[PDB]
This record gives C-alpha cells, structure tokens and sequence, in this order.
C-alpha cells in the first residue's frame, strides 16, 4: 500500500552506521537540504557529482576545476546501474558505485539533508555529519552557481528588448542593426498566417470567411478536419467538408485561433537537438492546450477568459524554445547539454545563466513584432510568473498552473513545483476541481498523442 524506500537502501545505511527517517518528497521542502546526485562520464569513465539543489551544474566551470570534459551518461547506461540494486532513482551514496565522487562543500551547511530513496516520492533524511562520512574518499570543490545569483527578469519587461540584444551580441555573432528586429535574422512569417492575424481583428468575421482562407492553405485545411476528426473532440466517422468540422464539432473560435496556432507551427523548424528523453514538442504542446480548455470550462463565469484564445496561448507557450534553436544553434545544444545534468531545476534558470535571457522573453517578443494580439504576448512573457497581477494576466496565470500541474504528473521539464495558493483564488478553481479536470484528460491522452504524431513531419 503506503511506499516505502528499497530494503537494499535502507539495509545499506544500516550497515555503515547512518541514521535515517523517511520523508516523502514535496515541493514545500527547501532546495538547499535536498542533495541531487548525477552521472557524468567522458572518455577515462564515471564521475558521481553530488551538490545541493540550491545550484545549478555548470559543465563549463567543472572542466576548469577537473579538466575533463562531461557529460550526462547514455539512459541505457544509468537504467543499467540503477537497475545492479533495483532503483529507480539515484541516491547520493557514493558505495552504490564504483566511481570517483565529487561533491560541492556547500551542500554540509544545512543540518539535515534529504537524498532520493531510490524509491520515487520518499526521501530519506540523514544527519549531515553522519553524511560527511560516505565523503571521505571523495574530492571536496566550490562549482555549482546559486541559483540567487541568476536573476530571471519576471517584472521588467520594459528591458526586455536591451537583453535580447545584450545576448545577442555576445553569443550571435552577426550585424547589430538600429533595430533589433533588423540585427536578427527573422523568418517572414508564412502568408496564411498572415492572413489570419488581420481576420482574426475583424468584429465580424464569419465562419465563411474562415473556411475560405484555411482552404487557401490545403495542407493546413487537412490538420484542421483530422483535428475535428480526432477521438478527443469528436465520435467515429464525420469529417465532410472544413465547414463540417467548424460548425459541428470545433466551433468559430476554437478554429479560427487553432489555425493560427497550426499556421505559425510551419514557421520554423523544430531544432535539430533536444534534451535527451524529453517530451516531444508538440505533445507539450497539445497537452498544455488541452488543459486549458478543460480548466477555462471549470472556471466561474464571471472569470471565463476568450476560450478560443486561451487554447491559442497553449499552442504557443513553449514557441521561444524554437526561437532560441534558430537564433542561437551552439548554445542550444549546450541548453540541451545542462537541461540534463540539472534534472531538478526547470529550463528558466539555464537560459538565464547561459545567454542572459528566457525562451518566454523571446518567444514573447517575437510575438508582438508579427502584431500578435496582446493577449498572446503577455500570455508567453509571464507563464512562469505565478504573482503576475498585470494586463491579461488570466491567460499567463493560465499556462503556469496547467503546466505546473503538468509537472505532478509527470509530463515536463524539471521537478515538481509548488502552486501557490494565491494562483487557485485568482481563477476561481479549487485544487481538487482543477486536478478533476486534469485527471479527465489524462485518461484520454491517448488520443492526444495521435494527434501528435501527423506532426513529425
């Protein structure tokens, strides 16, 4: 029934002397007393490194410290050393491998510690001092960044287009013009797009003029009828014409922004590199759409925001990740490269330190120069910002819980993050109705990941 932490572990602990009591694992615990533990090898073998999760692993500052050059070791590679002592985590126990250990100083500042049971979801609380024993062969270093030094722009956007261009001088490695939309190098944003932004304004717009412009575009207009002809949204077999699938079953507003969403997808091409075992894009994005649809249905009427239009922020959320692959190719990889040596920590942090910007204040600021509505824009700039209060700030608060409560499931980047309590109040849905909402579409995920799927092409 209740989980407990591996017999091997704790017979383990036994063994050498240590004291422990279970904790199960939680959001509410402070990063510093949590000790992560990762895998690195390069060419001479593995090399356990253990730092408090406070910090974040910089790859480059530990080839200046060591000199070797790292990086996380294959799946198939852990999956085989976790599985010697059957885990599925990997606890900061230096005896569990044959491999040289090291570890940052800083992590014995805090009296009690919490390492992974190895059982997911229980963490095992030892006595720091009782720690520095395992630590006795080890190498003893000051690497990890603190996180309070990366100072993510949440609440100054008015700097946003000065850091951009601050990155890009540095890492681009092109012109600077006047401006910066000239200095970047910008795709012109496909006509059918195009097209749909000034339709989109017209007060009123009619779904012939909408089945009209999404036929221009019969590629588009397939994705659009195998959208409605999806099992998530509609019964077995009524497909018919584009206008069938807008007036029975998607509706005006849903359609007229999914083709927006579909119509930028083509834009730019997914990156050619991507963390390894991570989700692919655009499940992460139709999830993150699909959710907000179910959590905007939940919410009270008087709060309902534009449910077209919030669907569109779904689609679009995770945009700048293919922004920042385009404009910065080397340093992706290298995003890539740190996403996995820091499993506790969500991308925001890393691009911060690595380029001094976030793929939402890019993604963002592409959005406003293609004349996006500005619902979409503060929409991007501000999901990961829980306490935005600002313009439109329904839709950004949006994304950040459905993504946040994406995370608890499993699906996402990083580890599991706290909701504050404030972010239910302001939408008016309570946690359990949000989680009733979330759970009804994980049942039917499977019929997401289909729709997934036509878009590996």
């Amino acid at each position: 029934d209740a989980p407990h932490a591996p017999q091997v572990i704790l017979q383990l602990l036994a063994k050498l002397g240590i004291a422990c009591r279970e904790v199960s694992d939680s959001a509410e615990l402070p990063a510093a007393r949590r000790v992560q533990a990762v895998l690195l090898d390069d060419a001479v073998g593995t090399l356990l490194v253990l730092f408090p999760q406070s910090q974040l692993l910089d790859l480059a500052r530990l080839t200046e410290l060591t000199g070797r050059k790292l990086l996380a070791i294959k799946p198939e590679r852990l999956e085989r050393m976790l599985g010697k002592h059957e885990l599925h985590r990997l606890p900061a126990l230096p005896p569990l491998t044959s491999s040289p250990c090291l570890y940052d100083e800083r992590l014995l500042q805090e009296p009690r510690l919490l390492i992974e049971s190895g059982q997911p979801g229980i963490l095992l609380e030892i006595a720091s001092n009782d720690f520095r024993g395992l630590l006795g062969k080890a190498s003893a270093a000051r690497f990890g960044e603190p996180l309070e030094n990366i100072n993510l722009n949440l609440d100054r956007p008015d700097d946003d287009r000065a850091e951009i261009s601050q990155a890009v001088q540095a890492f681009t490695a092109r012109r600077i013009q006047q401006r910066l939309e000239q200095t970047i190098e910008i795709p012109p944003l496909p006509q059918t797009a195009q097209k749909i932004i000034k339709l989109r304004v017209d007060p009123n717009a009619s779904v012939d003029d909408i089945t009209g412009l999404v036929e221009t575009d019969p590629a588009l207009a397939a994705q659009v009828v195998s959208w409605a002809a999806s099992p998530y949204y509609a019964a077995p077999g009524k497909i018919r014409s584009v206008e069938d699938a807008i007036v029975r079953v998607l509706g005006f507003d849903l359609v007229i922004n999914l083709a927006l969403g579909l119509a930028l997808g083509k834009s730019l091409s997914l990156p050619k590199d991507q963390p390894q075992q991570a989700t692919p894009y655009w499940q992460q994005a139709i999830y993150t759409a699909a959710v907000i649809e179910g959590l905007t249905r939940a919410m009270p009427r008087e709060l309902r925001p534009e449910s077209g239009l919030s669907y569109l922020g779904g689609l679009l959320h995770n945009f700048g990740y293919l922004v920042l692959a385009h404009v910065f190719p080397p340093h992706f990889s290298l995003i890539c490269r740190h996403l996995e040596v820091n499993p506790h920590l969500g991308h925001a942090y890393i691009e911060q330190h690595l380029l001094g910007i976030t793929r939402e204040q890019i993604g963002a600021w592409l959005m406003r120069v293609w004349d996006m509505p500005d619902d979409l824009y503060c929409a991007l700039r501000f999901q990961q910002d829980p306490s935005y209060t600002g313009p439109n700030a329904v839709y950004a608060n949006l994304i950040c819980l459905t993504n946040r409560l994406l995370r608890n499931s499993g699906i996402g980047d990083g580890t599991q993050q706290a909701i504050p309590a404030a972010l239910y109040e302001r939408l008016g849905i309570t946690p359990e109705k949000a989680g009733d909402a979330v759970k009804k579409v994980l049942e039917a995920e499977a019929a997401l990941r289909e729709l997934a799927a036509q878009f590996n092409r």
